[PDB]
C-alpha cells in the first residue's frame, strides 16, 4: 500500500481548490524512484468542467481521496507482479488538474477553477526531495493515457528542475504509456485542445514551443512533433490501435472502407515510431495500461514489456538477446497472439 499525503504547499490545488498530493511507498534501500502520473481525458471548458465536477468529481478534487491505494503493475512491489522494478521507491500522483498535466493557472475572481498540473508534479517533486529522493540515482517519470501525455510535456522541466536545485546527479528519464495520438482524420480534437490551452494558461516544452511558435502549441501535444525536440530518454508504449484513438476517430462484420481505414492507421503508428529507439507497440485493440496486475502477459517478437524496460536500463549504462524497439509488423488487430482479451 501507497500512503496519501497532501501537499505542504497549499496553493498547489486541485480544480476546485483542495489541495493536491501523492501516494508514497518508500523501499529504503534502493535509489531508484517512479514517479506515476495518472490520465483520465481532460475539460476545456467551463460548462464541459462543471460536468465533470458532477459524475468524475475525482478527477477534479482531493475532498473524497483515500489514505491508501495499492500498487499494481509497474507500482507493485511483488517481484511475480512487476518483474522490472519491484523493488522501486513507488509514487502514485492523482490527477486531479483536468489539464493533461499541462496547467500553471490559479483560482482566482476571474477563474471558477485552477488548472496546476505543471506546477503539481514540480511541488511533488521538491516535497520528495526532503523523503529520500535527494539520494537517487534514476526517476523515472510514467503515466498512463492522459499522463502518457503528461510524461512527453513535463519530463525535461522535471531534469532541468531539478539541476537548478542542485542535484545533478539525478537521471531523469520518462515512461509514456498510451499516450502517443495522431491528428488524423476521422474515419466520419485538435480543435479541443487548442481551446483548452487558452482556458489553462497550458505550456509545453520549450524547444518545441520555439518550433512551433504563438498560437501553435496544440502541436506539442501530439507525441511524434514533441518527442524529437526531447533531451531526456523516453521509452514509449502504444498499441498501435488505441481504443481512445478510434474512439475520437468515430470508430465502433467490416466493410472495404474502414478495413483500409483501420489498416491505414497501423501503418502510420508504425510509421511514426521507425525513429523511437525505446518503443513497445503491439499490433492490438486495447485500452489496457502498465498499472494492470497481467501486464506482463503481452509480448512483442517473443519479448515482454517488463523485459524491454530492463533491456533499456542496461543500454543506458545494440544489446544481444535483449532488445529495446519492438514494433508489430503485422496489419490487423490481434495479429499478435498475446493481445489481450
Ligand atoms: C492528448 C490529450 C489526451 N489525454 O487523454 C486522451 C485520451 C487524450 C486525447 O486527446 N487522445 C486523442 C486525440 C486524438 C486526435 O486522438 N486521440
Ligand atoms: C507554493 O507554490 C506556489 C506556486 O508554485 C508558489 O508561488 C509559492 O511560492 C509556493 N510557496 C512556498 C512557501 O514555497
Amino acid at each position: 500500500d501507497l500512503r496519501l499525503h497532501l501537499l505542504l504547499n497549499t496553493s498547489v490545488t486541485c480544480n476546485d481548490g483542495s489541495p493536491a498530493g501523492y501516494y508514497l511507498k518508500e523501499s529504503r534501500g534502493s535509489r531508484r524512484w517512479l514517479l506515476f502520473l495518472e490520465g483520465g481525458w481532460y475539460c476545456f471548458n467551463r460548462e464541459n468542467c462543471d460536468s465533470r465536477y458532477d459524475t468524475m468529481r475525482r478527477l477534479m478534487s482531493s475532498r473524497d481521496w483515500p489514505r491508501t491505494r495499492t500498487g499494481t503493475g509497474i507500482l507493485s512491489s511483488q517481484p511475480e507482479e512487476n518483474p522490472y522494478w519491484w523493488n522501486a521507491n513507488m509514487v502514485f500522483i492523482p490527477y486531479c488538474s483536468s489539464d493533461v498535466w499541462s496547467g500553471a493557472s490559479s483560482k482566482s475572481e476571474k477563474n471558477e477553477y485552477a488548472f496546476m498540473g505543471a506546477l503539481i508534479i514540480q511541488e511533488v517533486v521538491r516535497e520528495l526531495l526532503g523523503r529520500g529522493l535527494s539520494g537517487a540515482k534514476v526517476l523515472l517519470l510514467a503515466g498512463s493515457s492522459a499522463g502518457g501525455t503528461g510524461v512527453l510535456l513535463n519530463v525535461d522541466r522535471v531534469a532541468e528542475q531539478l539541476e537548478k536545485l542542485g542535484y545533478p546527479a539525478i537521471q531523469v528519464r520518462g515512461l509514456a504509456d498510451s499516450g502517443w495520438f495522431l491528428d488524423n482524420k476521422q474515419y466520419r480534437p485538435t480543435e479541443a485542445i487548442r481551446r483548452g490551452i487558452r482556458y489553462w494558461n497550458g505550456v509545453v516544452p520549450e524547444r518545441c514551443r520555439r518550433q512551433f511558435q504563438e498560437g501553435e502549441e496544440w502541436n506539442c501535444f501530439f507525441g511524434y512533433k514533441v518527442y524529437p525536440t526531447l533531451r531526456s530518454p523516453v521509452f514509449v508504449v502504444q498499441w498501435l490501435f488505441d481504443e481512445a484513438q478510434l474512439t475520437v476517430d468515430n470508430v465502433h462484420p467490416v466493410q472495404e472502407g474502414l478495413r483500409l481505414y483501420i489498416q491505414n492507421l497501423g501503418r502510420e503508428l508504425r510509421h511514426t515510431l521507425k525513429d523511437v529507439p525505446a518503443s513497445f507497440a503491439p499490433a492490438c485493440l486495447s485500452h489496457e495500461i502498465i498499472i494492470r496486475s497481467h501486464w506482463t502477459d503481452v509480448q512483442v517478437k517473443g519479448t515482454s514489456l517488463p523485459r524491454a524496460l530492463h533491456c533499456w536500463d542496461r543500454s543506458l549504462h545494440p544489446l544481444k538477446g535483449c532488445p529495446v524497439h519492438l514494433v508489430d509488423s503485422c496489419p490487423w488487430p490481434h495479429c499478435n497472439p498475446s493481445c489481450p482479451t
